[PDB]
């Protein structure tokens, strides 16, 4: 018969950035 | 015949999040 | 006898976005 | 007949960060 | 011949707290 | 003789949500 199932693959690769912060407080 | 190979794993799970955004704009 | 395991799965998906950013400085 | 069943894998990793708290309060006066 | 391999585990546990929000507007 | 065991779970929710800021300024 043949053999079970393979390893679980690797973790994905990171996420992408967040956002922007928001703007520093007024001069 | 011994059996062929299994199937292939599951896919791994998610990645790591991503990095913080870039800092905001001046206020 | 029975098959090896089967092969390694996928890589994952990718992580989620990173958090906002630093507020801006100020004006 | 094969075998029974093997048993339950081991726990998935743990969840993400839970998303960025809420501003601050507001400075004074 | 070997059984079946078991089913998937249980879910990890929750993540960790997020980060703390920006400051808050001026006084 | 039993199977090999299942693969591992899925992952955990996501935590909880930060605490607040700090105060602004003046």
């Amino acid at each position: 018969p043949p053999g079970p199932p393979g390893p679980p693959g690797p973790p994905g690769p990171p996420g992408p950035p967040g956002p922007p912060g928001p703007p520093g407080p007024p001069g």
